[PDB]
């Protein structure tokens, strides 16, 4: 699809058995999801945004479907106010910016 | 142009007559530039991101040329970690997400 930017580019994602709304975020290197109790091993990480850093749990090779397109990769889980789909998955679903 | 996302979508902008590098950021509602001087009146504002809130200076109706495309709009200036072109100006230059 084509998504204009008059409003936040929120889409439905499917991850770890849940449907969520997530922001397609070209400014995010990584994918950062709101707190969710995913199974499996993880590694601690700190990621920085406007306002400072938050602590997240890094889960690898997690399947995630974004607006009907399958992806698989690293997802960071922590106290973000918004689910953020970053470039690591945007590239996998063939997403580009166009103007 | 069409911009893919395997690298950060950084572009050159021209603002107050100066060249800068900025990130095309669909996750950003507003445009936020690193500390700099701009002409004219500004008002204090606060904005929030992944790591909390920051204080910025709101400049209205500021011309910026983004990768060769003209915009004139609100520019926030403050301790953002990176220069960010947000949706308020991405819409002005006709930027969409496509996959
Ligand atoms: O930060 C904003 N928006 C962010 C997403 C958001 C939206 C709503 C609520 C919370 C967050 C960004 O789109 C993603 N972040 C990095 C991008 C900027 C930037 C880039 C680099 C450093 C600092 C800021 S970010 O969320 O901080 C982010 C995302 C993924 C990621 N992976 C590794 S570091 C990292 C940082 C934002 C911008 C303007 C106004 C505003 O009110 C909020």
């Amino acid at each position: 699809p084509q998504i204009t930017l008059w409003k936040r580019p929120l889409v439905t994602i499917r991850i770890g058995g849940q449907l969520k709304e997530a922001l397609l975020d070209t400014g995010a290197d990584d994918t950062v999801l709101e707190e969710m109790n995913l199974p499996g091993k993880w590694k601690p990480k700190m990621i920085g945004g406007i306002g400072g850093f938050i602590k997240v749990r890094q889960y690898d090779q997690i399947p995630i479907e974004i607006c009907g397109h399958k992806a698989i990769g690293t997802v960071l889980v922590g106290p973000t106010p918004v689910n953020i789909i970053g470039r690591n998955l945007l590239t996998q679903i063939g997403c580009t910016l166009n103007f």
